[PDB]
C-alpha cells in the first residue's frame, strides 16, 4: 500500500540540511521535492513527535547560518554523552562567512539544495528503472541508498567545486550526512527523525513487537559447526521473513529494531544487490520492533505467521526432495510421499512459536493509570510523568508520551504470550528420536523398528524434520547466494593456530593425501582429506570409519611431521559476547542525566524535569542504528578470515576462533563496541561482557556451547558492574579452569614483560600456596623465588606487573585475585593448548 510520491513528501518534510539553516527550511524541502512532486498527515506526525518531547523552552536558535543565535551546533552521543564537533564544516562555514557573509550563505544554501535535489532525482530514477512494477522495492531502494549517493555527491562537490583534499572532502561529506535533527538536543541524526515522521504519518500508528522462540533449544543443540551456523542463520532468515511483511506494507523506516539499513539480508533478498560472504553472518535478532497502522495490525500478525509457516514448509519440501535425490534417504516414491504426512508437516509447523503483540501509540489514556497498572513506578518515573502532565496541561495523553515504559509493557505482554502458545502445543507422535538432536521424532520413526529405520537413512543416521531442514539449509544458502562458510568443521578453525594447516599442506600435504590413498580411496576426495580430523595421527591410530597396517605408516609419517613443524592444535575457542543491561540502556534508566543531552549553550533557556532521561523513539532508532553498524561492519572487520563469525545481531556475538586469535579478537570487538564514533556514523558508546571457552575438538559441541553460555551468563554477568571476560579451559583431562578477568588485563598482559619471559613452575606453586597462605609479601616471596644487575630490575618489574594485573582481575579479595590471575596464566601457558 505504498505510494512513492506522498512517501517522499512526508519523509522529506524536513531537509537533510536542516542543521545548516533552521530559517525557512520548508522552502529548501520544497526545492528538493520540486524535482519529484509538490509539497496534512505530517502535522499529526509532528504533533505525536512533539508529545514525546520533555522540555519547555523559556527564543534561542542554534544554527550554522543563523541570525537569538546561540552558536554553532555539535553532536552528542546518546549513550556516551561524548561531544562530536563538525570541524571541517565549521572551518569552511567560518571562512566563507568571513569572506562574503550573507551572500555566501544564500548562494551556498541554493547550491547545496540544488545538489540534494539532483541526487534525489537520480536515485528516484534508478528506483523507477530497477523496480518498475513494485513501489515498495522502489521506496526501499531510495530510503536505503539516498544518504549514500548523497555522501558521494557531496564528496564530489567538495573535491571538485570547493577544491578540498581527499581527506577533507571525505570528512566534509561524512559530517554533512550526519547532521543533527534538533540542534538543541543533538541526540539523533536527521535521518532517524525523517524515519519517525514517515512512520507516524499513518492513521492510528501503533507499536508492534515480534518475538520468535525457541532460540537456545534450536541453536545450542548442535553437534556440528555447520549445524550451529545453519541454525543461527535460519533463525535470522525467519526474522527477515517476518520483517519483509513490514517493509512491503509500509517500508524499512517503519522498523525501529533491528535497523534495516545496510543489512545484508535486506540488500540481497529485497533490493537484489549482489552481496559477498558477509551474507553468511547472521545479523538479525529474534526480537523486533516496528510501527504499523492500527487497522491493519491483526492482518499483519496473521500474515507474518503465515509467511514463516509457509517458508518453513517449502524449505522442508525442498529438503525432502534434496534428501531423496542425493541419497540422504534411500527411499521409494510411496515412502517419499509418506515423508510429507500431516505429522511431520505438523512438527515443522509447530516447532517455532511467533509471538506478535501491539499497542496503539496515539490513543489517549491516563499516564499514571498505564504505568501503575504496568507496575513501572519509580521515584524518578513519577517526576518524569509529572513534567509531561504539567507541560500538556492534560492528565491523559497519547501513550506515545510514555514510549520507553510502553516498550517495557509490550515486552512483558509478549513474554506471557510466548508461554501460553507453548502450553497449547500438540503432543508429538511416539517414535524413535532423531539421531542428531534426540528431542524430536525422526522421519519414519513411528512406522519402523530401529534397525529398519537406520537402514533407510544415510550413514545409519535417522533425521527429524527440523534437523533435515537444518541439514539442507547450507545447500539452500549456497543456491540462493552462491556462498558457503570458509570453515565447515570445528577442526578447520582449530587448525588455524599458528598457520599449522597452511604450513603442513605446503610441506607434507600431497604426501599425506597419497598415503591416505594407500590406506583407502574413501579418505581422499577431490585430492583433499574428506575430514579434517585426518590431519591428526590419533584418528588413524585408533578409531576409524578393516584395512592393512599401512595406516601405521601414515601415522609415523604424521608423527615425523609433528617432530619437524610441531604438534597440531587440538583445541579451539568459543567466543560468546553480550551487552550489559541492554534493555535498561534502551529504556534509558542507566544512561543517566538528561542535561548532558542538551547543547551546552542552551542549558539555561530550556526547562527540564528533575528525573532520569528516558529514551525518545528517535534515540531508540539511533541506538538501533549504532548496534547495526557495530554488528554488520565492525565485528566482521575484526574477525575477518581469522575464524568463523556465526552470529552478530546487535549486542550479542557468537564466533569460533583459533586459540591464539581468541583473546585478541574478543578484546578488539569489545574495544570497537566501546567507540562512540567511526567516521560520520555512530557506534555504541557502551560496554559488554563475554565468555571464552577453550575446548578439545573431540568434546561434544552442545556441551561446549552450554558451558560457554554458562561462562557468560552465570560468571561474567554476575560480577557487579559487569564488563568482564570469563575465560574457561576445559581440558580432555576433565579439569575445568575458570578465570574472571577485566578487559584491560588482556592489553596490559600483552604489553607485560611477564608475557615475554613466559613465552621465551611458577604458576603451579602460586596456586598451591594461595589456598593455604594467610599476601603481597607472600607474592613477593614467590616472585623472588622463581625470577646479575638485571635480576633485581626483573624481579621488581614483574612484581609490579603482577600487582597491576591483579587490579584488573575479578576477585573480591587478594586471595581471589591471585587465584584468578594465575589461573589465567595457567590457561595461557599450557603446552597442550598452546603448542
Ligand atoms: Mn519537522
Ligand atoms: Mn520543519
Ligand atoms: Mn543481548
Ligand atoms: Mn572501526
Ligand atoms: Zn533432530
Amino acid at each position: 500500500m505504498v505510494n512513492i510520491k506522498e512517501k517522499l513528501f512526508v519523509y522529506l518534510h524536513d531537509p537533510p540540511d536542516k542543521a545548516l539553516k533552521i530559517e525557512n527550511h520548508e522552502e529548501r524541502s520544497k526545492k528538493i521535492l520540486s524535482s519529484g512532486n509538490i509539497q496534512d498527515k505530517v502535522k499529526q506526525a509532528d504533533a505525536l513527535s512533539s508529545k514525546t518531547q520533555r522540555f519547555i523552552i523559556r527564543e534561542p536558535v542554534i544554527d550554522f547560518l543563523g541570525r537569538f543565535h546561540v552558536g554553532y551546533p555539535v553532536f552528542i552521543h546518546p549513550i556516551s554523552t561524548e561531544i562530536k564537533r563538525y570541524e571541517t564544516l565549521e572551518k569552511y562555514i567560518d571562512l566563507g562567512r568571513s569572506n562574503r557573509g550573507e551572500r555566501f550563505v544564500n548562494e551556498f544554501l541554493e547550491r547545496v539544495s540544488k545538489l540534494e535535489g539532483d541526487v534525489l532525482k537520480e536515485v528516484f530514477e534508478d528506483a523507477s528503472n530497477k523496480f518498475k512494477g513494485e513501489e515498495s522495492k522502489q521506496w526501499a531502494y531510495i530510503w536505503q541508498f539516498y544518504p549514500v549517493k548523497l555522501k558521494e555527491g557531496v564528496k564530489e562537490f567538495a573535491k571538485s567545486e570547493l577544491k578540498l583534499k581527499e581527506e577533507e572532502a571525505e570528512k566534509f561529506a561524512e559530517e554533512f550526512v550526519n547532521l543533527p535533527a534538533d540542534t538543541r538536543f543533538p541526540d539523533h541524526a536527521i535521518w532517524t527523525h525523517l524515519d519517525l515522521t514517515s512512520a507516524l504519518s499513518v492513521k492510528d500508528p501503533t507499536l508492534l513487537r515480534i518475538k520468535i522462540v525457541p532460540v537456545q533449544p534450536f541453536i545450542a543443540n548442535s553437534r556440528k559447526q555447520l549445524d550451529l551456523w545453519a541454525s543461527s542463520h535460519l533463525l535470522s532468515m525467519l526474522m527477515y521473513k517476518a520483517l519483509e511483511v513490514i517493509v512491503d506494507k509500509f517500508g524499512p523506516e517503519h522498523v525501529i529494531y533491528p535497523s534495516l539499513r545496510d543489512q545484508p539480508f535486506f540488500l540481497k533478498f529485497y533490493l537484489g544487490e549482489n552481496i559477498g560472504d558477509e551474507i553468511l553472518v547472521a545479523n538479525l535478532p529474534n526480537k523486533a520492533l516496528a510501527i504499523v497502522s492500527g487497522k491493519e495490525a491483526e492482518k499483519i500478525e496473521e500474515e507474518i505467521k503465515k509467511r514463516i509457516r509457509d517458508f518453513l514448509l517449502q524449505l522442508y519440501r525442498e529438503a525432502v526432495d534434496w534428501a531423496v535425490e542425493n541419497g540422504v534417504v534411500k527411499v521409494d516414491r510411496s515412502e517419499k510421499d509418506s515423508m510429507l504426512k500431516e505429522a511431520y508437516l505438523k512438527i515443522v509447523r509447530e516447532y517455532f512459536t511467533v509471538s506478535i503483540t501491539w499497542v496503539s501509540l496515539s490513543e489517549k489514556e491516563d499516564i499514571y493509570q498505564v504505568t501503575e497498572n504496568a507496575g513501572l513506578s519509580d521515584e524518578d518515573v513519577k517526576k518524569w510523568l509529572k513534567f509531561a502532565e504539567k507541560k500538556e496541561n492534560s492528565r491523559v495523553l497519547e501513550r506515545i508520551a510514555i514510549y520507553p515504559l510502553l516498550v517495557k509493557i509490550l515486552d512483558s505482554l509478549g513474554e506471557r504470550k510466548v508461554t501460553e502458545e507453548r502450553f497449547e502445543k500438540s503432543e508429538q507422535l511416539k517414535g524413535w528420536k532423531c539421531h542428531v538432536c534426540g528431542e524430536n521424532l525422526a522421519i519414519f520413526g513411528d512406522m519402523y523398528d530401529h534397525d529398519n529405520l537406520k537402514s533407510l537413512w544415510l550413514d545409519e543416521e535417522p533425521l527429524c524434520p527440523m534437523c533435515l531442514i537444518k541439514r539442507y539449509y547450507p545447500v539452500w544458502i549456497r543456491s540462493k547466494t552462491g556462498q558457503k562458510i570458509r570453515f565447515e568443521s570445528v577442526v578447520d578453525v582449530a587448525l588455524l593456530y599458528k598457520n599449522w594447516r597452511k604450513i603442513f599442506d605446503e610441506k607434507y600435504g600431497k604426501d599425506l593425501v597419497s598415503k591416505a590413498r594407500e590406506v583407502s580411496e574413501d579418505f581422499v576426495k577431490d585430492n583433499m582429506l574428506v575430514d579434517s580430523d585426518l590431519y591428526y595421527s590419533s584418528t588413524w591410530e585408533s578409531g576409524l570409519s578393516i584395512d592393512e597396517e599401512k595406516v601405521k605408516e601414515v601415522v609415523d609419517f604424521l608423527n615425523a611431521a609433528y617432530k619437524e613443524i610441531g604438534n597440531p592444535p587440538k583445541y579451539y575457542a568459543i567466543l560468546v559476547m553480550d551487552g550489559d543491561d541492554m534493555g535498561k540502556v534502551i529504556s534509558g534508566e542507566v544512561l543517566g542525566e538528561i542535561s548532558t543531552r542538551i547543547h551546552p549553550n542552551i542549558r539555561d533557556y530550556v526547562e527540564i524535569p528533575e528525573a532520569k532521561y528516558y529514551s525518545t523513539p528517535q534515540v531508540h532508532v539511533a541506538i538501533s542504528q549504532a548496534l547495526a553498524n557495530f554488528s554488520i561492519r565492525e565485528v566482521r572487520s575484526v574477525v575477518k578470515d581469522e575464524g568463523l563469525l556465526i552470529y552478530a545481531g546487535g549486542d550479542d556475538v557468537l564466533a569460533i576462533l583459533p586459540v591464539d586469535k581468541a583473546l585478541e579478537v574478543a578484546y578488539k570487538i569489545r574495544k570497537e563496541f566501546g567507540k562512540s564514533f567511526e567516521n560520520g556514523s555512530l557506534l555504541p558508546g557502551w560496554k559488554l561482557s563475554a565468555g571464552i571457552l577453550i575446548v578439545h575438538y573431540k568434546h561434544p559441541l552442545y556441551d561446549a556451547l552450554e558451558k560457554a553460555r554458562d561462562l557468560l551468563n552465570n560468571k561474567a554477568k554476575n560480577v557487579p558492574g559487569k564488563d568482564t571476560l570469563a575465560i574457561g579451559l576445559l581440558k580432555r583431562s576433565g579439569s575445568y579452569y575458570i578465570s574472571l578477568v577485566g578487559w584491560e588485563l588482556i592489553r596490559v598482559f600483552y604489553n607485560s614483560e611477564l608475557r615475554k619471559k613466559l613465552l621465551e613452575r611458577f604458576i603451579y606453586h602460586v596456586l598451591r600456596e594461595v589456598d593455604t597462605w594467610p599476601i603481597d609479601e607472600m607474592l613477593k616471596f614467590e616472585v623472588i623465588r622463581h625470577i646479575k644487575e638485571e635480576t633485581k630490575e626483573l624481579r621488581e618489574k614483574i612484581y609490579g606487573e603482577i600487582k597491576d594485573l591483579l587490579e584488573h582481575v575479578r576477585g573480591n579479595n587478594e586471595v581471589e585475585k591471585v587465584r584468578g590471575l594465575f589461573t589465567f596464566l595457567k590457561i595461557i601457558t599450557d603446552a597442550e593448548v598452546f603448542p
